[PDB]
């Protein structure tokens, strides 16, 4: 047995003020660099332990010993994502019911059916960049968020947010972004019942009503039409769980749609933004990826099978997820008393946080070049030890969207590399904004058309 390290304390507030920052995950990563593979974090009324090494995270990923916990972040998101897949407990009836119903809609086979709708949004992005004037620039995370939100809207419920037609977000998105901001801000809100926050609470309830009203209306409109569009909404209205024999109820369908729109806005857009950041900072990697895109994408419109052939592009995306996993942590609880790593005794109910960026910097796994962007480290994936690479979480509670997100990101990045040369015209300094997820704020490039028609 040994006692674990703990960062600096603030009297009665214990460690809590360490997270009073716009970049709390980055602050935790610096604490992990100082303290090592495990540290205790205390706040009034709570304790958790942050894990950074593959040695300990491999044990945390044992589903016989640990289950998914709702972090306080996810408990606050649950006020609008409800018992959708990401904000439900594994033991809630609606988790396994929705998992069984939706899993076949998210398989690699299912991606063939989404491909044409993904191409529709990807072509809108390429056309926008083709239509820029000389020495205009691209706002990268802004355009990647336009793309990923519109893709999940069109695949999620046959709804066009038309983000490439707008400066100001669709009103639904204004509300969702403000609700996510309120949820994350409440983690660092000193005394939440202060009347100073009556306005924040009124605004939060208005934002919840905006999201519910659009989504409930879309569901009610589809139910009435009987239209059988092959989207997640049709799958959810029709589908029955083989175990219970029950379908999802309309309220749970609404929470699943809200969940998918949160993920589409927050995650894939960060991955695409980081991937382009690393490509412009590593011109030899950019050249290799661009050569693959030109050799494979021989038709005006990429096919499903051609996207599967963009192997190096897939390695670039995995190497971006390694260094900056855009959903940067997940939480676990001990199912029973257990000892972690032969050293750290835990009681039933004890909470763990997995710091994915730190896991992905474990030199015992990756070697001394851990900060280098080297997609070739993914060439022989059978050599990677268990639980070393976890950008999609763990086990039965891993990301249901993994195949969707990687298909969309490989398609888009392949098209971007086929159609444009890129310049880091500002010599951009990485600045990572934290929302639910991580994204590179203020990242701009210039893109010179190779003048290849669509
Ligand atoms: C994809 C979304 C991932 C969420 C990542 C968590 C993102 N938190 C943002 C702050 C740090 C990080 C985290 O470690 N929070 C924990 C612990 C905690 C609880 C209450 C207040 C502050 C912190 C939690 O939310 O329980
Ligand atoms: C971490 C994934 C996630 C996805 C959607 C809503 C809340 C959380
Ligand atoms: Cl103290």
């Amino acid at each position: 047995i040994k006692e674990m390290p703990q960062p600096k304390t603030f009297g009665e507030l214990k460690n809590l003020p360490l997270l009073n920052t716009d970049k709390p995950v980055q602050a935790l990563m610096k604490i992990a660099d100082e303290l090592g593979e495990i540290f205790k974090f205390e706040a009034p009324g709570r304790v958790t332990r942050y894990l950074s090494s593959q040695r300990l995270i491999k044990e945390a990923c044992d589903e016989s010993r640990f289950d998914k916990n709702l972090s306080q972040a996810l408990k606050f998101v649950r006020d609008f994502a409800g018992d959708g897949l990401a904000t439900s407990w594994t033991h809630e009836k609606n988790w396994k019911k929705a998992h069984n119903i939706l899993l076949p809609s998210f398989s690699q086979q299912a991606m063939k059916g989404y491909h044409a709708m993904m191409v529709d949004i990807a072509v809108q992005l390429v056309q926008k960049w083709e239509r820029l004037n000389a020495d205009e620039h691209i706002e990268v995370p802004e355009d990647m968020t336009r793309l990923t939100l519109d893709t999940i809207g069109l695949c999620g419920f046959n709804y066009r947010f038309n983000s490439f037609y707008r400066d100001q977000p669709h009103p639904f998105i204004t509300s969702m972004v403000r609700a996510l901001d309120e949820a994350m801000n409440k983690l660092q809100r000193a005394n939440p019942d202060d009347p100073a926050y009556d306005e924040n609470k009124r605004q939060f309830q208005e934002d919840i009503k905006v999201m519910n009203d659009l989504v409930d209306k879309i569901i009610a409109d589809r139910k009435a039409s009987g239209e059988q569009s092959d989207d997640l909404l049709t799958h959810m209205l029709n589908g029955k769980d083989p175990e219970t024999g029950e379908p999802l109820d309309d309220e749970n369908i609404r929470y699943q749609i809200i969940t998918f729109l949160i993920a589409g806005h927050e995650t894939t857009s960060g991955l695409l933004s980081f991937a382009l950041y690393f490509l412009v900072k590593n011109p030899h990697v950019l050249q290799k990826a661009a050569e693959e895109a030109a050799r494979v994408l021989v038709d005006p419109v990429p096919s499903y099978k051609q996207v599967k052939q963009l192997k190096y592009v897939g390695m670039v995306l995995n190497e971006a997820l390694r260094l900056w996993p855009t959903a940067p942590a997940f939480s676990l609880y001990a199912k029973e008393d257990t000892v972690l790593g032969g050293e750290y005794p835990l009681e039933k109910g004890d909470e763990l946080m997995v710091l994915i960026p730190q896991l992905h910097r474990d030199k015992t796994i990756w070697g001394d070049d851990v900060e280098e962007f080297r997609p070739e480290r993914f060439e022989n994936p059978s050599a990677i030890p268990q639980h070393a690479f976890k950008p999609f979480g763990n086990g039965q509670r891993a990301c249901i969207g993994q195949q969707f997100a990687l298909h969309e990101a490989t398609l888009v990045l392949g098209m971007m590399l086929k159609h444009f040369d890129f310049e880091d015209h500002t010599n951009y300094e990485l600045d990572i904004k934290e929302t639910l997820t991580l994204k590179p704020e203020g990242f701009v490039v210039k893109a010179k058309s190779k003048k290849i028609p669509l």
